[PDB]
Formats: C-alpha cells, structure tokens, sequence
C-alpha cells in the first residue's frame, strides 16, 4: 500500500510522514519544484534518508496529479496542506476520481469535527472550505478517513511555542475541557488508521482521558515543571471576539478557534457513540498516549 503525502514540510505533515516511514510503509512525498528553503532541506534530507521517495507536482494541477497517481501506483493519499491551501485539494480530489484506484483519502483535517463545531468568522470560513472538500469527497465515491485529533500539545496562545514564563492567560473562567495530543501521537495513530477496516468512511476522534484538561489544569502542570507559581489573568470572551472581529490572516482565525475550544467547549460537547464516529483509544486498546506532563517535560530542554 503506497502512500502519497502532500504538505509533508508542514507542521503536521512532518509528524505524519515520519510516522509512515517509521511504520516501514512505502512513502512518497509530494514536493514543489525549483530551489528550496534551509529548514525545507533539513526535512527532505531526513525523510529521504528514512527511505522516502520524492515526487514533483502541485495538488491543484489536476493533470499532473493523475500522471503522478498512475505512474507511482498510489493506494493512499494523505493531504496535510495548510489552511490557506484548503481549496487547492479540489483538483486533487478530481484527480483521484479520474484514476479510480484509491483505497483511502485523508483530507487536511487534523482539528475539530468541522460538521459539529460552529466557530465565528474567520475561523468559520476555513470550516466552510473544509466542509466543501468533504461534500466533494463523498459525492465522488472516494473512500475517506477524517482525522479529528483536536489540540496539538503546545501552550494554547490566542495569536500563535514555549509556555509563558511571565504570567498565565486563562480563557473565560478556565473550567472548559480540551484534548491535547503530542505531535508524534498524531502521526503514529494517523498512519495506523489508513488501512484499518474500522476507520473506513469514519471520523476519527482523538480523546485520551489522561490528556483531557482545562487551562487551569494545564497551567498547574506547567508550574510543577518550573517549580514555582505564575500569576493568572483572565482573557474574556469579548477579548476573543474583538480579535476575531479584526479579520487579520491568520492571527484572527486562531482567535476564533480559541473561542470555540475554551469558551464554547466544541472539543467535548458531543457524544461519539454513533456509527460514523470512532475514538482512537478504543480502536487501539493498551497503547499509551504521551502525557502533557512528559510533553511539557521536554519543553524544559533549552
């Protein structure tokens, strides 16, 4: 089962590609043509060494993607492209339909369930773009898996690194829960799901109980780590709405999501006991997530 990955130089994409390569799956990385960045070379260098095969294309040139999928015999397409590139997948989806041999498509999700969450603008528009990709995928009869992996384990700043060494900003009353997952757990479990029968045409929700925290709890973890207490200030819902209301890309969008998670609780306000939803810890029992304690642990390094 040959895996094509788009956006593997991305923040998420770097975690997923390494995981695929570590799972000793056959991995192709879609790369942009022409000369490249310094951090970009450090990624392509490492992936190639881990066995990665580099193919050159763009995901919005439909024709190019057809020649790429056909020639390299691709079973599985994982797209990890950033939030400004979401509508560029529309040509990729058209391409996958044309060649008709695809066993699984993962669109660029890696957040919340976009069909359940209702964020304010301009976060809302991003979700519109994602929902539209969903509609297109399903109508095209392509087999899919949606990664709803919630929050990457970093400090949850309003704009967007190291948690605050000065004072803590607590959203609302700070008693609203979220799920936090290590970058490496996002990639590893992602790659497990791709050819699991139980994830065919499903949303996969990452809900590890040990990593289910509110910002007060999350601040307290950080204080154990540093050995002393920092002050806590309240950032209000209104503070958040005002930052969203400025339409500054991408500062304003992150702010809409922050309102969705920590004011409105979008990550935890829905059941997953239905038949189109599955949860990672129950699909892979007795297989541990990394705790925020150990994630934050390594933030002390440096």
């Amino acid at each position: 089962g040959r895996v094509l990955i788009a956006g593997a130089t991305g923040f998420i994409g770097q975690f997923v590609a390494t995981a695929s390569l570590d799972a000793h799956r056959p991995t192709y990385i879609l790369a942009r043509p022409g000369p490249r960045s310094p951090s970009k070379a450090k990624i392509f260098k490492a992936l190639e060494d881990k066995g990665a095969i580099i193919v050159y294309g763009l995901i919005n040139e439909q024709e190019a993607m057809e020649k790429i999928l056909k020639e390299h015999e691709i079973d599985i397409v994982v797209s990890t492209v950033g939030g400004e590139s979401i509508l560029d997948q529309i040509a990729l989806v058209k391409a996958m339909k044309a060649v008709g041999t695809i066993k699984r498509f993962l669109p660029s999700e890696f957040g919340h369930d976009v069909n359940r969450a209702d964020p304010v603008e301009p976060g809302l528009n991003m979700y519109r773009e994602k929902r539209r990709v969903r509609q297109l995928v399903e109508e095209s009869g392509i087999p899919f898996t949606y990664i709803c992996c919630n929050s990457i384990a970093s400090w949850p700043y309003y704009n967007n690194v190291l948690p605050p060494t000065d004072f803590f900003q607590i959203y609302g009353d700070g008693n609203v829960k979220a799920y936090f997952v290590a970058g490496t757990d996002i990639g590893k479990f992602t790659m497990k799901t791709v050819d699991d029968v139980r994830t065919l045409n499903k949303s996969v929700h990452f809900r590890p109980s040990c990593n289910c925290l509110n910002i007060n709890e999350l601040a307290s973890v950080w204080e154990k780590k540093i050995g002393r207490t920092l002050p806590r200030v309240t950032v209000t819902e209104d503070d958040l709405l005002a930052a969203a209301g400025e339409n500054i890309i991408p500062q304003s969008v992150v702010a809409a999501f922050t309102h969705d998670i920590f004011i409105k609780g979008c990550q935890v306000n829905f059941s997953i006991d239905g038949p189109e939803d599955v949860e990672v810890t129950t699909l892979y029992p007795e297989d541990s997530f990394r705790t925020v304690e150990e994630c934050f642990g390594e933030y002390i390094v440096k």
